[PDB]
C-alpha cells in the first residue's frame, strides 16, 4: 500500500497473509473454513495466516493453517486477469475470534464513489522498493466504469473496477494482490493489478467480487 497509514494491530480481523516461506499476498476470510483471494496468488503449499499484524514477529494472535484446497476461478484468464478470483479451504477451522474474524459477502455491487478500505503488506513506494511488517490500510473511492476504462483502454472487463485517486500517490501494489476493498462492511473487490503503483492516470484495478458471489456460495457448499 502506497500513501496508506498503519491500521492498528487486529483491526482488519479478516485480512489474512498467504505464505509460501515467505509472504506473497493478502486474502479474506469469509467465513471459518474458506479464503478469497486472487486467482494470479496461485501458489502450490500455501499456509493461511490469520491474525497477523507484524509479519515478521510471532506477536500472540496469529492462527496459521494449511491451505487443503485451492480453486482458480474456472473462467481466470491469467493474460487479462479477468477472473481473478480464487477460494483457498483451511485443513482446520480457524478459531473465530475479536482479532480473526470472517467478512460478509455482498448482496448487491458497490456505487462509484463510494469509499473503500484496503489493505496488505505489499510495497510503500510508487517508485522503489520497501516491504512494511506491520499491516497498512489505504481508503480510496470507487471510480466510475467510463473513467476505469479510459485509464485502461480495451483492458476492463465487467468483472473489474477501479479505485483510488488519478493524482497519484496513494494505491495498493505488489504484495497486497489478493486481499480486500472493504465498502459499506462488505468483501466488494480483491486486489488484482494496475500499472505501476500509485502513478498518475493508472489507478487500481480490482476484481468485482459480487459477480462471483453464486459461484463462490456454490463452491463452498460443494468442497
Ligand atoms: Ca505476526
Amino acid at each position: 500500500i502506497v500513501g496508506g497509514y498503519t491500521c492498528g494491530a487486529n483491526t482488519v480481523p479478516y485480512q489474512v497473509s498467504l505464505n509460501s516461506g515467505y509472504h506473497f499476498c493478502g486474502g479474506s476470510l469469509i467465513n471459518s473454513q474458506w479464503v478469497v483471494s486472487a486467482a494470479h496468488c496461485y501458489k502450490s503449499g500455501i499456509q493461511v495466516r490469520l491474525g497477523e499484524d507484524n509479519i515478521n514477529v510471532v506477536e500472540g494472535n496469529e492462527q496459521f493453517i494449511s491451505a487443503s484446497k485451492s480453486i482458480v476461478h474456472p473462467s481466470y484468464n491469467s493474460n487479462t486477469l479477468n477472473n481473478d478470483i480464487m477460494l483457498i479451504k483451511l485443513k482446520s477451522a480457524a478459531s473465530l475470534n475479536s482479532r480473526v474474524a470472517s467478512i460478509s459477502l455482498p448482496t448487491s455491487c458497490a456505487s462509484a464513489g463510494t469509499q473503500c478500505l484496503i489493505s496488505g503488506w505489499g510495497n510503500t513506494k510508487s517508485s522503489g522498493t520497501s516491504y512494511p511488517d506491520v499491516l497498512k490500510c489505504l481508503k480510496a473511492p470507487i471510480l466510475s466504469d467510463s473513467s476505469c476504462k479510459s485509464a485502461y483502454p480495451g483492458q476492463i472487463t465487467s468483472n473489474m473496477f477501479c479505485a483510488g485517486y488519478l493524482e497519484g500517490g496513494k494505491d495498493s501494489c505488489q504484495g497486497d494482490s489478493g486481499g480486500p476493498v472493504v465498502c459499506s462492511g462488505k468483501l466488494q473487490g480483491i486486489v488484482s493489478w494496475g500499472s505501476g503503483c500509485a502513478q498518475k492516470n493508472k489507478p487500481g484495478v480490482y476484481t468485482k467480487v459480487c459477480n462471483y458471489v453464486s459461484w463462490i456460495k456454490q463452491t463452498i457448499a460443494s468442497n
